[PDB]
């Protein structure tokens, strides 16, 4: 099927259109750059691996390289692997990339640079050296990048890197790169901000170093510049969970308040952690066009209550004033001007860590006419009394978020602490309006607590303290609810009209409320599901359900049940059928996942009883020590099978014999050591196929059929124990010239075995001696 | 050290006191009774194997046998492995027991026999054939039993291995057995008790069957009974988690209410689940030394306000009337009769699921004079008002129980509902006076709620809703506390006060409190141990710390910090020291875990930050993937290194170099290929090594000297990856001839490899071409 097999341990694509020739050597465990790369080759990743030099050899016959990926080869010690750290710099000899003249990219980041490398082609937009040791920049080593238009120098001194001195920047280092757009010196002990700069800069990062002032003209020619942030100047460091030097006296980061004059196009301007005290109106006089403005971990607590800059800024699409409170103040309550009600085009307001206890409907009146506001984000202020029916003047709102407060009767996890969280290494909103109550301390819910409130289409009250019994009556307002996150709670389903008012509920999440099910004795009512007449997805994941008052839980319109987490060993335990269709009134399931219900066994009676539509099935990590496979022939329209971290040692004799439907089998991590003789005969259906991470020893023929392996769209075997002997020989040829999708044959397709050939991969492998 | 190793898959024991020699060969994957047993072994233990039959053979020469265990060799099917089914009953040939003349112990349970065993003994004194498949007993199979004193028989017709008919005892039976004490039918399909029984019995267990009624004379003659258990004929079906059959018109057990008019003896009467709705007292008037009673699972929450019957109870103990609740019914308030005022020897009552809104002062009245009364149990009732202020009269209790309830302002998980809580298979009371409140619903604590029970010593709040900053107000009352379990609330550590107030503390709990550890920017005074004068042990596991606001935790009493389940990871984040000696100022600390960390490396400094007095060391299931061993200098009182479950791949090159302490080196999963050349040349220190789950494949005398092992307690070396060639021959010889104990040599000390050799135990491994 193939002539000449691929050896070469990386991945290649073809892009037609674009003529690109794509060669992917990304965490490939290289030493050297492999040969034979095509001589084609446009784009060319050697990221994440050990070559520890760069000549003119390298890339020699690599006349049209466009992009050269080398990042990460060297990385600098505190921010790489401490078990495989580089032992020296990459060394990069003269000429190495001078040939190339088609070259546009060159990343080079992480690597121990001492300078900046030279020789480089005129050809090149974009040079990246973050993560180096380059913290001295002169205009003559920037003279070969005269058409340079993209140039990142960052994390060369920082503490994850440090470099022991001040950053130096020549005077108008940069200024005759006269193409240059975008310029990032962020994370680099930077003292004053370099002058004179190119005024075709569109982004300048100058963010996480040492600028304690501005200059009025630093940036008195970017009449181009798009995006200015100067962020971690100056910083605010309470609770900083990275080392963190504020500037004396608690002085602020000083701008001149006619520093920004020359910035008539800027969009972004970026403010955040300069331990502000103030926000100078005068500032934004010539900027018209600031869409996004972050003012957070700052100290404008009281200037949230003035904010007379907000007059200028009518065109404001984003706002973030997190995280300005004043240390050790709880404030009564939130002080927002009347400016804000200037914010025409605003649509998302952030201000978590404001830190106030009561939210009261006429403190948000400076919002009610922002017409376009979509997201007001009040989360982490410790708000411990909310009348939520105020919300009934925001349901033009796509998200309400009140998360992390102390209210009773998507960002990343660490965000506004991050010390870069622009760096680089190595949901129900979509159901309409949003009310996120998650992580409050809601401990007892009641009708009214949601009054003038049905236009909400999702609400999230995960993670709240709520242990009642639902009955119907607690949720009646909420007559547009779509999704209910109620995980993390502790919902006692003693009666089984729990959530029945919410008659348009299409997911229910009630995943984590295992408080009730963890004592003995305890009603359960598990059978709730019949009154949710147009209920989808249902969510009951970690409840540790071990018994059930109810035997059946039904309906006719749930699609996905997921029960990972769960007893199902002890529901099913061997001699009691009471459970055994527990599922099998789901009339309409497709998607069953039982996983992690320490099933070491499926009794008797668990197949017939699954509803008789189930397509994707998960017995993952349920430690099941045997399987009886004819018994899928219960399941008829079954296709996803997903039997993976098991302890399996046998697959069916014949699987077409067991399931005629069975599309995707997944049998990672188990024990399996051998396949039977006819294992895949005229198994048609077939398409996907995992038998990785399990410890066989050889494949025959018999047991793969090509004209099954034809249909397979990937058939995963790596990480198993294959015995490279001359009884191997068609399943080396076959792998060696097959065109089936197969991962990992450059890292983890090897032998174990004889002796010669241990630790070698199977597409290496050449087996002439079993046929001389 | 040994003239002939010794072979034998099973431990050998001397007990030189009893003359007995004792070879416990359990669960050693035998097919074959092993040959060269002691001849004068007196214990032979063979359960858990797979001995398909017994012979004459097989005790031949074993003449001084008096005990012979040997269950579950083949259990019922439902009871026991799936995946290791036994094929055939076992098969007992005739004469195989008649030799063993002093055989005084037979259990033969869950062999699937079909018949009592004949050409049993004259001697034994025990037979137990529990889990068979016996359910007709016949006077002529029990002849050969005359001096039997202890005789099991259940299990052998019920849910988990059914007979699927009624159990059968001809009548008298069991006369002939005059010496006849202990005799249980447990589970065993029994409709009637058997008559007429040997009056030497004392205990007679009968629970468990399909007993409709008693006759008055059923115990006529039983004269010296001691404990009888009636529990469960008909039995209180609801929310069972096992298959349960009630008694038709929901009658009880109808017991006559003269039946036990003979048992003068009787201490123990149970009668658990058997649908009673009235307990007359007339059942006790012949019954004065009754000490414990058993009333769970009835219909007996009525007879609960009246009980007549406890007048006749004087020396009773211990009495239990939980789960005896009105299906349906959410009781006002507990009434409890003044009758149980003339209890006056009672020590321990519980009564858990009575089911009732609020506990008052006024209905414990009938217990204050109870003098004895040591625990009360009042859980799992949903109670959700009780002015904990009530106990301030029964500080003479040891343990006052409302756990599992709504308050708002040790037994078996399974127990009550468990269907043989005697089935035979193949915490701060310590402190003082207890009360436990978890798997409440307090949301808010507050000094008053604690006002008058200033005697506590132990408070358990596990397990409420408590979203609080503590300031050291709230516990005030509790003067003389030494143990708080304040796990999985949600604790805010805003103030370094917090718990300062309780000045006899000696032990916290503040695991699982990671809530608003988990939201990026709070503050955290981790440093908050200053004021805790006398405090011992301190457990924050489970809690997600990653971040601190405080740089140091400081004791001059804390001995145990337990910190798993965090993220010094993050703390530790390489380039970052301001953590480093988080723990440095805990002087006298001697214990830290710091397991479940993430911890794939350790920064340097953490060793040097360690306090001086560290002597048990966690850092198991990190990911470790690489030590500096010689750090371990810092810490030079080291006695026990945990690095159990992580990615080791070496150890010291001198470990006597590494500390001149360390008694007990834990190594256990880990990716260990071999050891070093003199590994532990000069540790005459260590006496406890485990390199167990490693891929060791050869170990040297170098590595291993004899000075040494001979001072080693243990030495743990199953499953590595030993390969037994001639370069193998010192180990192989060792292991064999060597005093210290190593577990596992009869089934994982293995050989794998070689071929021929692969699989084989190196303790049966023969070498002898090695020397030709
Ligand atoms: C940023 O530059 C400062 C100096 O401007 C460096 O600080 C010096 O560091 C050395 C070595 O730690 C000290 O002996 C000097 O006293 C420091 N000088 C001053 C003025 O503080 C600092 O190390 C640089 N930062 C990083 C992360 O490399
Ligand atoms: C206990 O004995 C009863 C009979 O007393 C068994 O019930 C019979 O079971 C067979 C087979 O299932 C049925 O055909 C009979 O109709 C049943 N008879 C009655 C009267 O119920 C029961 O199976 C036995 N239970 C156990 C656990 O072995
Ligand atoms: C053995 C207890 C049987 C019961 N289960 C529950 C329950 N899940 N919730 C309640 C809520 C209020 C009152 C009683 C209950 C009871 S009583
Ligand atoms: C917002 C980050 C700084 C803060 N941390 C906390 C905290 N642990 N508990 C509180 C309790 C009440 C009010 C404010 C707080 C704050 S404010
Ligand atoms: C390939 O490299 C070129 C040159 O930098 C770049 O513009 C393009 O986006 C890359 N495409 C892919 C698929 O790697
Ligand atoms: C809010 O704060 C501003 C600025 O500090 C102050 O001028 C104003 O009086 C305050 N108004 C209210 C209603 O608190
Ligand atoms: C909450 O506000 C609404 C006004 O929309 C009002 O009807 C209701 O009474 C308020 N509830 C409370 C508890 O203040
Ligand atoms: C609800 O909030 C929790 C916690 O913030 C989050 O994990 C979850 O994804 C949210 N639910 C939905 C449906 O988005
Ligand atoms: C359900 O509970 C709520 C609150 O306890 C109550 O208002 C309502 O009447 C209850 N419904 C029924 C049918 O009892
Ligand atoms: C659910 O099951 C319980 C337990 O048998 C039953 O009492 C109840 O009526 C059922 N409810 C529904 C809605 O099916
Ligand atoms: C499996 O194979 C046997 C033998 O060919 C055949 O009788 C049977 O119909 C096949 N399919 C099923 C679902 O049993
Ligand atoms: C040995 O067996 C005898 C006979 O049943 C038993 O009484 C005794 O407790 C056992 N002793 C030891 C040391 O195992
Ligand atoms: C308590 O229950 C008993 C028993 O039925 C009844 O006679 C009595 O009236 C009840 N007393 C109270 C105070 O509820
Ligand atoms: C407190 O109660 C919890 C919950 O039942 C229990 O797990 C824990 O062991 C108790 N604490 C102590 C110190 O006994
Ligand atoms: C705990 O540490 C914080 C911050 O380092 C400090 O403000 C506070 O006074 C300390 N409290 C103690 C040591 O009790």
């Amino acid at each position: 099927a193939r002539w000449f097999p691929k050896t070469l341990p990386c991945d290649v694509t073809l892009d037609v259109s674009k003529n690109h020739v794509i060669v992917d050597c990304t965490d490939k465990h290289l030493t050297e750059i492999p040969g034979g790369i095509p001589t084609n080759t446009t784009n060319l990743t050697l990221t994440i691996n050990h070559i520890p030099d760069i000549s003119p050899a390298s890339f020699h016959r690599l006349v049209h390289l466009v992009e050269i990926d080398f990042r990460c080869n060297c990385v600098p010690i505190r921010l790489g692997s401490k078990s495989n750290m580089c032992p020296r710099r990459l060394q990069i000899k003269p000429r190495s990339f001078s040939g190339l003249t088609y070259l546009k990219s060159l990343y080079l980041d992480g690597n121990q640079l001492l300078e900046i490398p030279q020789g480089l082609p005129p050809s090149l937009q974009l040079l990246s050296l973050e993560a180096n040791n380059i913290f001295s920049i002169r205009k003559e080593q920037l003279t070969e990048l005269a058409n340079i238009e993209i140039l990142y120098l960052g994390q060369n001194c920082y503490y994850r890197n440090p470099c022991y001195v001040s950053y130096s920047i020549e005077k108008d280092a940069f200024l005759n790169l006269t193409k240059l757009k975008v310029l990032s010196l962020k994370d680099n002990n930077v003292t004053t901000v370099p002058t004179v700069l190119p005024s075709t800069l569109t982004e300048l990062y100058l963010y996480n170093n040492m600028i304690a002032e501005i200059q009025e003209d630093d940036f008195n020619n970017l009449n181009q510049l798009q995006i200015l942030d100067l962020s971690g100047n100056c910083p605010r460091c309470y609770n900083a969970p990275f080392p963190c030097t504020p500037c004396k006296n608690n002085s602020p980061l000083q701008i001149p308040v006619n520093a920004f004059d020359a910035l008539t196009e800027l969009k972004v301007l970026r403010l955040h952690s300069n331990s502000l005290q103030h926000v100078p109106p005068r500032w934004f006089k010539n900027i018209n066009n600031l869409q996004e403005l972050d003012l957070s971990q700052n100290f404008l607590a009281k200037e949230i209550g003035d904010a007379k800059f907000l007059h200028f800024l009518p065109n404001l699409i984003q706002l973030d004033l997190s995280f300005n409170f004043e240390l050790q103040v709880y404030r009564a309550s939130m002080n927002l001007s009347q400016a804000f009600s200037s914010l025409k085009s605003l649509k998302i307001l952030r201000i978590r860590g404001y830190v106030f206890k009561e939210l009261k409907s006429f403190q948000l009146s400076p919002l009610h006419n922002l017409q376009n506001l979509e997201v007001l984000d009040l989360g982490t202020n410790f708000i411990k009394i909310a009348n939520l029916s105020m919300f009934k003047q925001f349901k033009r709102l796509k998200v309400i978020d009140l998360s992390v407060n102390k209210i009773s009767p998507v960002l990343e996890q660490l965000y506004y602490f991050r010390y870069d969280k622009y760096a680089r290494s190595c949901s129900c909103y979509k159901y309409g309006q949003t009310l996120d109550l998650s992580k409050n301390s809601i401990f007892f819910i009641k009708s009214s607590d949601f009054q003038h409130l049905s236009f909400l289409k999702c609400l999230n009250l995960s993670g709240n303290l709520i242990s009642q019994t639902l009955n119907g009556s607690e949720f009646q307002p909420l007559a547009e609810l779509r999704y209910l996150d109620f995980s993390n709670n502790r919902l006692d389903l003693l009666h089984s009209t729990a959530f029945e008012e919410l008659r348009k509920l299409e997911v229910l999440d009630i995943s984590s409320n295992s408080h009730y099910f963890q004592s003995e004795g305890i009603t359960h009512m598990l059978n709730f599901t019949k009154n949710l007449k147009v209920l989808q997805k249902l969510m009951m994941n970690d409840n540790d359900i071990s018994s059930s008052t109810s035997r059946t839980m039904e309906s006719e319109s749930l699609r996905t049940l997921e029960f990972r987490g769960n007893h199902l060993d002890v529901l099913w335990r061997d001699g009691d059928n009471r459970y055994l269709q527990l599922f099998k009134n789901l009339l309409k399931l497709e998607e069953l996942d039982i996983s992690k219900n320490s099933l070491s066994f499926l009794p008797s009676g668990v197949f017939d009883g699954m509803p008789p539509n189930l397509k994707n099935l998960s017995l993952a990590k349920n430690g099941l020590k045997s399987f009886i496979w004819e018994k899928l022939r219960y399941l008829k329209n079954l296709e996803t099978l997903d039997l993976s971290h098991n302890q399996l040692t046998t697959v069916p004799e014949r699987l077409s014999n067991c399931s005629r439907s069975l599309k995707n089998l997944i049998l990672k991590n188990n024990q399996i050591r051998s396949l039977t003789k006819y294992f895949l005969q005229d198994a048609f259906q077939l398409r996907y196929l995992d038998l990785s991470s399990n410890k066989i020893q050889m494949i025959q023929k018999t047991s793969f059929p090509e004209n099954v392996l034809n249909n397979l769209k990937m058939l995963l075997l790596h990480h198993n124990r294959f015995l490279c002997t001359c009884d191997a020989v068609w399943f080396v040829w076959w792998v060696q010239h097959t065109e089936v999708t197969i991962p990992y044959l450059a890292t983890d397709v090897t032998c174990v075995g004889p002796g010669a050939h241990k630790g070698q991969s199977v597409i290496s492998l050449d087996l002439y001696t079993c046929e001389l």
